[PDB]
């Protein structure tokens, strides 16, 4: 329904895709319905924790990130639909912090890791099963276009490589009408 503000809570799992690991964290959305079908959502999560490895070296590094995302949405159906799927599009902001190499990587002549903040596009496919006037069950799949820079020191020498990451976010949540 229009003018409605609700909040979902549940699991948010991020899978890098462009060797980096996956991590599942608490995910909160704060959606506001503009019309009966247009919504404006904000994704927010607890900081993720990804282990980083490559080929022979293995888990050499570890980075944390926060990927808030702002989305314009379209909910299919009408205001009396208990099953409303939705598609979303909008920008992502990703910030990295507590980058640190481990014992394995620090013996490889590796120091000072820092990924630069990234902005990019984000796509969205979700589904709201509305249980009643207040409760709902939700699934959403996110595709974000992430472009950071990897800065590190190889044996004291500055390294600087740009990557594309394009991770998938899978949220299984449960919302409430506020």
């Amino acid at each position: 329904e229009a003018g409605e503000f609700f909040i979902r809570a549940g699991t948010a799992t991020v899978r890098p895709t462009e060797n980096v690991s996956n991590n599942t964290q608490l995910g909160l959305t704060f959606t506001y319905m503009a019309t009966d079908n247009i919504g404006v959502e904000l994704l927010a999560a607890t900081p993720f924790r990804h282990k980083v490895g490559t080929g022979p070296t293995g888990t050499i590094a570890t980075v944390h990130q926060l990927p808030p995302t702002l989305m314009a949405q379209w909910y299919f159906g009408d205001a009396q639909s208990k099953v409303r799927p939705y598609v979303g599009a909008g920008i992502n902001y990703t910030t990295f912090f507590n980058e640190d190499f481990n014992d394995t990587g620090k013996a490889a002549g590796l120091s000072d890791l820092s990924l630069k903040d990234s902005w990019g596009a984000a796509g969205q496919v979700g589904l709201d099963y509305l249980i009643n006037r207040d409760w709902l069950l939700n699934m959403s799949v996110w595709y974000m276009d992430i472009d950071t820079d990897v800065k590190f020191k190889a044996g004291g020498v500055d390294q600087k490589v740009s990557t594309r990451l394009d991770p998938w976010v899978f949220m299984f949540s449960a919302g409430y009408r506020f």
